[PDB]
């Protein structure tokens, strides 16, 4: 399989699925920012992303089956749902309380500290995604 992106949006600090890469630039500073196209969307949605910040190796979705990779002090892309929006931020595990279940379905909790704002919620794998390597 090819190499697949995300960004991360300097508007809300989300991250989000990358299509394509239109073009590149460079700031007077000498930092790189490269053009992104966004996934399933509109065109007034193309951003100026830093390469090195906000550029990385899409994240994978965790089968219940292999639930037990995930481990504490793991970096995460969350599904934050809150007053209204619903954006995939970085967290981080602080906790992991295991659960008894099968292949099906994992019914695992797992308690995560966003990094921005440093709020906590706890999330089961159906709201998460792992870092590749
Ligand atoms: O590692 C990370 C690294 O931190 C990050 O800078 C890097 O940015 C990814 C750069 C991708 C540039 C883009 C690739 C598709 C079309 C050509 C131009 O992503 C790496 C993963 O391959
Ligand atoms: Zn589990």
């Amino acid at each position: 399989a090819d190499l697949a992106f995300e960004a991360k949006s300097a508007r809300d600090y989300a991250w989000y699925d990358v299509s394509s890469f239109l073009t590149y630039r460079v700031l007077r500073t000498g930092e790189l920012e490269v053009r992104v196209r966004f996934s399933g969307f509109d065109n007034r949605h193309d951003e100026w992303v830093n390469v090195k910040t906000s550029v990385r190796e899409r994240s994978i979705p965790v089968e219940p089956s292999e639930c037990g990779r995930v481990n504490v002090g793991d970096l995460l892309l969350c599904f934050q749902e809150r007053e209204d929006q619903a954006l995939y931020c970085d967290g981080h595990v602080l906790n992991i309380k295991r659960g008894i279940h099968d292949h099906a379905r994992c019914n695992c909790v797992f308690l995560v500290r966003y990094e921005l704002d440093n709020t906590e919620e706890s999330l089961g794998l159906e709201r998460i995604c792992r870092r590749p390597e």
